[PDB]
RNA sequence: UUUUUU
RNA sequence: UUUUUU
RNA sequence: UUUUUU
């Protein structure tokens, strides 16, 4: 095969090319230490290296009541092993301040200056679970950007307060605090992976915070992977007999992009349970799935998908995909109407049964058009009010 | 075979014809030493021999937390072994200045004068990972030249800042600093190979810097090898039944170039995972793949490729390939339209299904023509504004 | 059967009469004249009447 | 010598 | 680079 | 996020 050159170095075998070691602390006052860490985050000081260790300890306090010996035996730590990430257990007896967990060295010595200056509140009421839930609120639409993150987080805050599930501290719902939390969970990988694992693997026994985390993980599936959903659901549509190709995707240049996309999906399927979270977790073969590598396939698939529903009309695209998207959308509208008349005729139904279903279909289309127009106006208003 | 003479000395067996030994240092203050090295680079002093050692230590600080004992066991060092490149571990106890890592000898004695004169900043905030990411930003379009390097780097700087991923020091985003970094990573081989290996082999667990490096390595595939992509995707197009030859490539003189090109691709395939990076890494058989050895094949392939998309119209060629490229492009346009009418007719579709797809195809072609004209105007404007 | 055939050519946005015209010497000459006319934006005359 | 978009 | 609704 | 009656 002389054409395999184009696929060289894409779906490479699993290999460990790093060594990362994280210190976990066996202590007695795990709750107090976690409260101190939460206060440290609230202040907004950057955690150079101890961010990973502090957030992992915050996670093991919520998942395993605070002892890391049980965490190293968990499936999460087993998965992190094999990618070069290991955890260290280190006993401490008297932890009167947060700083004696820090080591010695240039960065630790620099950060000790700042952590020594804070006035920690001796009595505080905030568990690790509350912080973990608030952080999980950011996971859907995290790859979109700051605006969408904060917007969705507020929306979810009302959704969870009305549900009578949790109340968050008022200082947590300010723009500044949300901004620092966005920094923190955008940069860090271990926190996001631990949230994903806990959310999508706890089969029962959810607390309030566990319920919130599970919901947020469910809402995060295929975030940043809209191309996969659109292509698989509409372009490479599967039927009872086989994989039917859509009529709008039979252009010659689309076919090559479709072949390469099949290969890229084949690579993405390697991460079994975490494939829906590839863009969030920055897994290996996720840069191979981009608009820009498959310009017209992406535009056509999004247009075909937009033709069906009414909320996909609010998805923005770059300057160079709008017109092809609209053309595909209108073509799919006309094709869908034609197929619906033919399928209505082929069905075994009466005269009155015709007319009931036909009036219903007309009303359905009308509702769909009206809702799509409303969504388009909403998107235009949002965009044009952003830029003022 | 009397014709094998023309292929003598092209795909030669693997053999080691060099011996290169690099000293790696086992120390305690790896972070401080790396900060000193970064400051040395920031000043702009040339590193005669210690460039390789300093950058390799900078890489092992980011990949393995700073101990070279783990790096010598890595697959990267195993690959470098077998090409005559070895690493030396050398313990040091008290490293109070950068200069005591240097040895004794004419070049070291000369460079000690300069490194003794710098005023190193005792406290600095810049990891090895940040420098490695900034250097990886240069890898795509590195073989093009200084202009494209700096242009793409700035574009990526906005892309990564808007994504909320990293912030770089302001002095790093000046033309002078980018210029010295271009010198440094253009000359050095070990740094580029280490960046490539880390980017394309880390399957999961990416940090922010690891994510940036992986993205930049993904964008670097087949950089400087546009001829391979064009020929393999269009000229030697492969089908369900075999490798179809394009109609425009059946001229007699193109056939011999195509045979030689098949041999050259056969040689290039020897480097399995690093074939996409052959021109960047200056691998063995990459001078055998040039425009100039295959003049008309290159021109025809680029023209056929340009006919399909709209961004390939911005690729420049030499004085002696423009007209053949344009002729091939126009011929491919007409052939593509003919094939599209025939393929539309052969498909099993209705009357209305005709007209929907035919209007869609017309709109698609119109959009394509408009975008190609815009890109051509952009290229003309860029070139004619460069030369003023 | 007498050598006269018709071509179907799709156009999306026809804001003026001139963009139906092609490119060429005669079309380029006639575009000058059709560009100078002041077409009446609202008119009441069908093709059937003509 | 490379020249586009990602 | 991502862009919707959930 | 759920929305009725039992």
């Amino acid at each position: 095969e002389l054409h395999g050159i184009l696929s060289l170095g894409l779906n490479v075998d699993h290999t460990i090319v790093r060594k990362k070691s994280i210190p976990l602390f066996e202590i007695g006052n795990s709750d107090q230490v976690c409260n101190w860490i939460i206060q440290i985050i609230e202040a907004g000081v950057d955690l150079q290296e101890v961010a990973d260790s502090f957030l992992t300890m915050l996670c093991v306090n919520h998942a395993y009541q605070g002892d890391p010996n049980l965490f190293l035996e968990s499936p999460a730590a087993h998965y992190l092993k094999g990618h070069g990430i290991h955890f260290e257990i280190q006993h401490r007896d008297n932890v009167d301040h947060i700083t004696d967990l820090l080591g010695v060295g240039s960065r630790d010595k620099s950060l000790r200056k700042t952590l020594s200056a804070l006035e920690f509140e001796p009595g505080g009421t905030t568990t690790a679970g509350m912080f973990l839930s608030f952080a999980s609120l950011f996971l859907p639409k995290l790859v979109v950007g700051e605006r969408a993150c904060l917007e969705k987080v507020q929306r979810q805050i009302q959704i969870h307060a009305e549900q009578g599930l949790i109340q968050y501290p008022t200082q947590w719902q300010s723009v500044g605090h949300m901004m620092v939390v966005f920094r923190l969970i955008r940069v860090n990988f271990v926190l996001k992976f631990l949230l994903v694992h806990q959310g999508m693997h706890m089969m029962a026994g959810h607390d309030a915070n566990d319920a919130i985390i599970a919901n947020s993980i469910s809402q995060t599936r295929f975030s940043g992977l809209l191309i996969v959903k659109t292509v698989l659901e509409h372009i490479l549509q599967k039927t009872e007999a086989g994989v039917q190709l859509h009529p709008l995707a039979r252009t010659s240049k689309v076919k090559g992009e479709l072949l390469a996309f099949k290969s890229a999906l084949e690579a993405l399927a390697s991460h079994r349970e975490y494939a829906p979270f590839a863009r969030l977790l920055n897994l290996s073969g996720v840069n191979n799935l981009e608009h820009g590598l498959y310009p017209q396939l992406s535009a056509i698939a999004l247009g075909v998908a937009t033709a069906h529903g009414s909320t996909l009309a609010g998805v923005n695209v770059s300057e160079q995909y709008q017109q092809l998207r609209e053309a595909a959308t209108e073509a799919e509208k006309q094709l869908q109407q034609h197929s619906e008349m033919r399928e209505l005729e082929t069905l075994g139904l009466d005269e009155q049964e015709r007319k009931i279903l036909a009036t219903f279909h007309s009303r359905k289309n009308e509702i769909n058009i009206q809702q799509t127009s409303s969504i388009l106006a909403i998107r235009k208003e949002r965009l044009r009010k952003l830029t003022e």
